[PDB]
């Protein structure tokens, strides 16, 4: 039961650790928390933790917990709804190529996997996330909810928590992912046997001749942020990112769009963001984010 | 003419920085930016620059102009104003004990000179003064507006710009410069022999031993930012600033307060931040923080 183990864990571990934040009053972030790494030690019969059949016995380290809990506020999750969502309903497993990839009952919150490189990394990048946050409320970049390490018999899993653009509240006709390139970025034979498929590139361009149309209003708005994300980006070396898009052919949070004549609600973040300067030259990611945004107007057309 | 020599420079150098900056459109700031120093020379006949009986021979160095542009785009000061306040109208000089401390004629900005230390460290903590105007907006800290360097004859004059509370306007009464100590913390006989003097703590506790007196509203407001400044400059190891008070007996920016029985205009703001970490210990700054607002508890009072 390597999963049913981290799954009890994880709803364990953010109780304890976001819970006993609450008690303590709320104070802005500083520099200084970006780099905090706080730890608490689970075993089967510890006053002042619990007990379990899940917490055989373990240490639960979370990292930046006050940065984390600003970018919540700031994205609007209060932490009763956080906590619940995650440690008190049975959150579910998911196929998706040692790393597993889980989503809360509510389906609001992904529990990703990480490795010890990628984790690192994102840590160094909060400071930067946070003068984005702060500079670019519309920002399509993910949602960085909190960042956790499970270390379990001598081996660290580690876990990422963000939110989950596409939620299934509601329903997605059609999803692409896109990055702006071509090569091999067509659907698996395998892929396209789903029901709701994620189809790339390739398929967008003969799927989707007609672009996806938005009002100048919209689109301006789109353009901006998507240059800004992308600007971003660039700056920490960053590639192979995609947009994922929800088409919805009609709390609608999307974009007022037009297929070839009728009503959408489309739905769309920047994803896969965690890898970057580690052989590419020093003017490669600008390049990548270049053709993306360029791209990503032939795929959201105006007029 | 050392002096005349920087005010021409210092006008002529920011024309041409911040002119040539607007021309560029806006985009957000990166933590790359807090780091950037863009350069350029000065020389009598350079076609680009201008010539000068000021413009002798020189370069002229502003540090992270981008944050700076920011900066003062969240302090409301369009840059047409400041390089008009600045540049276009005799700034005027001021003794006030090689430092020079200048002003501008609109006295709305304070150009002091900065020692190589102070300055870098300046340039240290952008970071968090950009965390800090981003999540405290009342925040009594510093408005710093630029920072540059006057390179002459083979020696570095930098300088600051910044706001300047007490500027003229409103007229002020009182003067008071409060860091919550006491010792040889009385005026100068030269000091009281100013008209409107800046007293000091035990000039303070006999002048006003009555408090300044806040509605509970305006007083909570005041200690919560207190609080939050002083653990920003606690962070940052900082020391032996003080809390600059104007009071006014009555744009009123102040605050409503009440003397031993009568209407008043507060104006105040920390100063003297530029210190810190160079043989005091761990735990000093700390202190020197809750000396601070717990004795600005007896200084602003309340009901």
């Amino acid at each position: 039961t390597t999963s049913s183990a981290l799954k009890g864990a994880i709803q364990l571990g953010i109780t304890h650790s976001v819970g006993s934040l609450s008690q303590k009053p709320e104070r802005d972030v500083l520099m200084q928390d970006f780099e905090v790494v706080e730890s608490i030690f689970f075993p089967s019969q510890g006053s002042s933790s619990t007990p379990g059949h899940h917490h055989g016995d373990f240490k639960f380290k979370t990292y930046a917990p006050i940065a984390f809990r600003y970018f919540r506020e700031m994205f609007g999750i209060r932490p009763d709804d956080y906590l619940y969502s995650l440690c008190n309903e049975p959150l579910i497993e998911l196929s998706n190529p040692g790393s597993l990839f889980y989503v809360s009952s509510d389906d609001e919150f992904i529990i990703k996997t990480v490795q010890h490189k990628e984790a690192e990394f994102l840590q160094t990048l909060l400071p930067g996330y946070f003068m984005n946050l702060n500079q670019n409320m519309r920002t399509l970049l993910p949602k960085f909810y909190g960042l956790y390490c499970v270390q379990a018999d001598g081996k660290n899993i580690r876990i990422v928590v963000m939110n989950n653009l596409l939620p299934r509240a509601v329903p997605m006709h059609l999803k692409f992912d896109l990055k702006g390139s071509t090569y091999k970025r067509r659907a698996s034979p395998k892929e396209r046997s789903k029901g709701v498929p994620t189809y790339k590139d390739l398929d967008f361009m003969q799927d989707m001749p007609e672009g996806i149309l938005l009002e100048n209003d919209h689109y301006t708005a789109l353009s901006r942020t998507m240059q800004r994300d992308c600007r971003v980006l660039q700056s920490f070396k960053i590639m192979d990112y995609s947009l994922l898009v929800g088409i919805h052919i009609l709390m609608g949070g999307i974009p007022a769009f037009n297929s070839k004549g009728e009503r959408l609600l489309v739905f769309i973040g920047i994803i896969d963001i965690l890898q970057s300067y580690r052989t590419v030259s020093v003017h490669r990611p600008s390049f990548y984010a270049d053709r993306f945004q360029k791209f990503m107007c032939s795929t959201v057309f105006r007029k």
